[PDB]
């Protein structure tokens, strides 16, 4: 026996002491702020996944 292992999960973050976000998750990814923001704006903000697919997908007015 002895010795256990509570707390952290998993664990989806660079780092516990300080709270990640969407935005910065990207920023970790190497993505630029604005990309991100780009996105997330357009997506809103809720997942970084959907961001993602939206980043890649072209995203613009058909022109002609």
């Amino acid at each position: 026996g002895s010795s256990g292992s509570s707390g952290r999960n998993r664990q989806q973050r660079p780092g516990t002491i300080k709270h990640g976000s969407a935005l910065d998750v990207l920023l970790s990814m190497g993505f630029p702020r604005a990309r991100a923001q780009k996105a997330l704006a357009s997506t809103g903000g809720r997942s970084v996944q959907t961001a993602c697919d939206w980043l890649f997908s072209h995203s613009g007015p058909s022109s002609g």
